[PDB]
Order: structure tokens, then C-alpha cells, then sequence
């Protein structure tokens, strides 16, 4: 004897939550809680959904409209624009996780439609695994050159998005000629980078801890120019195409510079 979801509201929430990585991870039982618990909130253009330093109440996902993230350096100072977010983006988790006052104001730019979880529901289904994942990858993200330019909050969202993957000896990760799927950063292990020429395979590069690969197919929407294959057991984390593209900003210059190592210059 349990209350039934409204299948139409479930479909609507699912459409909004597609691609948000915090909800993609939840298993089916927690998803049932989300689909029965989330509620609608609207905000007119220019109105604040939350103000920096407020006590936390809800966690939000944008359904329609865009919002500005504004951060003051202190309560007596003017807010600075930091970023603009839109459909599928979430905000408001930090206060609910860490018990801190809100770290930013969030202002509707357009009229906005949101789906919201209250604090008790957030604590039940999202708090534990979100906090753990961010903690577990903090040291890694701070010491990998690829991530040098990420802000502290960008590190947290990068941790949310990264997916662990394990590769056995001789296992192919990306195959020359195939469409790009994911971007990989090596935690431990070793990869051979192999490329065919006149029907002969040769090894053109060797990758190890904190190196990365798979970016060119995703950045330029083209097939992989090489095969990357594990040499022994390797542990990586990956970003899928959608997450790579969403989070590319603070990485792009490092990724572009690094391509210098792929060919002698002219
Ligand atoms: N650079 C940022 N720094 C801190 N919080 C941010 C930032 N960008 C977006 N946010 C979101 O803004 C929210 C404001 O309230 P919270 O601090 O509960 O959680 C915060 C994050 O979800
Ligand atoms: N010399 C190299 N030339 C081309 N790609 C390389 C080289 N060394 C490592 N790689 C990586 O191999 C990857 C194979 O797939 P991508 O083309 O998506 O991006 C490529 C780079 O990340």
C-alpha cells in the first residue's frame, strides 16, 4: 500500500533531470522518491531564488529559463557575476550537505521554472554519496595538471561528473577510426597509443598516471585518430561526451596546448 507516482509528472521530471549527473547516479528506489517528492517553483525575471548567506532550505534543478550565479566577497560588498546556468543545471546542494550558509545568490534572468527537493528529502537520497564522491576525488583533482585552472567549485562539479573505470591488460579503450565516446584521465597504470599506417600498427605514444586521452574526437567531432590500449591493469576516470562538453571551459587551453606534443611543428 504505497502512493502511486503520477506517470505524467514522472515523465516531466525525467525530461528535466536527463543529463544532470547528480540524479543520473541514483538507483531506482531513490528515483521513485524523487518522482513523488519533487515540487514546482517559479521565479519571475529578476527575482532571487536564494541569496548568498541565507540558511539552506531546498535543492533546485532548472526546468526553464536561465539564472545568474552571483557571489559577494563579503556581506558589505556588491555581488560579482560568476556564471549563468540553464535547463538541467542544479544548484543549492552545498548548504544542505555541509550546513553552511548559501555560497552564492541565484537570480532569475528570464522567468524561470524549477523542480525542487526539500532538505529532508535531499538528505535521504543525495547527501551521503555526493559528499563522499567529492571528498574521494579532491586530492586527485588538485594535483592533476589538466585541472589546474578549475576553481574550487569547478573541482566539485568535476568530481560529480567523473566515472571510475578499470581496464585489464591489452583492453582497448578507444579504437582508431571509431566515433568519440568518452574522455579519460589515467589514475594509475599505462596506455599504449597505437596508429595504423599502410596497414601496419605502430606505437606512437605511451601514457601514464595523470595523462589523458580521447579529447580530439570530442573537441572536433571526428573519429579517434588512434587506438588507446591498456598495458597491464589501469584505473581511469572518464567523462562522457555530454559532460566533457559541459565542463570543457576551464580545460580547453591545456587540452589545446598539449596537442603540440602530437606532431612536430612546421
Ligand atoms: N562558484 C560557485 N561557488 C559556490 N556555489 C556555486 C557556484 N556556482 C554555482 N553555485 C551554486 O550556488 C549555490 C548557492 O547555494 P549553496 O551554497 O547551497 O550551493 C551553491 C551551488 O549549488
Ligand atoms: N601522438 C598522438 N597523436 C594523436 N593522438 C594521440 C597522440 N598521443 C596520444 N594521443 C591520444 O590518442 C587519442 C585517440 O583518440 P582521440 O583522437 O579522441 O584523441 C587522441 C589523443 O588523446
Amino acid at each position: 500500500v504505497k502512493k502511486q507516482l503520477n506517470p505524467e509528472t514522472k515523465a516531466r521530471i525525467e525530461k528535466c533531470l536527463r543529463g544532470n549527473i547528480l540524479f543520473r547516479s541514483l538507483g531506482e528506489d531513490s528515483l521513485e522518491v524523487v518522482y513523488s517528492s519533487m515540487f514546482e517553483k517559479t521565479a519571475e525575471a529578476g527575482h532571487f531564488i536564494m541569496k548568498q548567506y541565507d540558511e539552506g532550505d531546498n535543492f533546485y534543478v532548472i526546468e526553464s529559463g536561465t539564472c545568474n550565479i552571483l557571489i559577494q566577497p563579503n556581506p558589505d560588498a556588491e555581488p560579482v557575476h560568476k556564471s549563468t546556468i540553464g535547463p538541467g543545471a542544479s544548484f543549492g546542494e552545498l548548504a544542505l550537505m555541509y550546513g553552511t550558509p548559501r555560497a552564492a545568490s541565484v537570480q532569475a534572468v528570464s522567468n524561470v521554472r524549477l523542480w525542487a527537493l526539500d532538505r529532508d528529502t535531499f538528505r535521504r537520497i543525495l547527501l551521503t554519496q555526493t559528499m563522499r564522491k567529492r571528498r574521494q576525488y579532491e586530492d586527485f583533482l588538485a594535483q592533476v595538471p589538466l585541472f589546474e585552472a578549475l576553481t574550487s567549485y569547478e573541482r566539485m562539479t568535476m568530481a560529480d561528473a567523473l566515472q571510475p573505470c578499470t581496464f585489464k591488460d591489452k583492453e582497448i579503450v578507444v579504437k582508431e577510426g571509431e566515433d568519440g565516446g568518452s574522455f579519460y584521465i589515467i589514475i594509475d597504470g599505462k596506455m599504449k597509443v597505437n596508429q595504423t599506417l599502410n596497414g601496419r600498427i605502430h606505437t606512437i605514444n605511451i601514457l601514464g598516471p595523470k595523462d589523458f586521452f580521447g579529447e580530439m574526437s570530442l573537441m572536433f567531432n571526428q573519429p579517434c585518430v588512434a587506438t588507446v590500449v591498456s598495458e597491464g591493469v589501469s584505473h581511469c576516470v572518464s567523462l562522457d561526451r555530454e559532460s566533457f562538453t559541459a565542463l570543457l571551459g576551464p580545460m580547453e587551453e591545456i587540452l589545446q596546448r598539449n596537442m603540440q606534443n602530437y606532431s612536430a611543428p612546421r
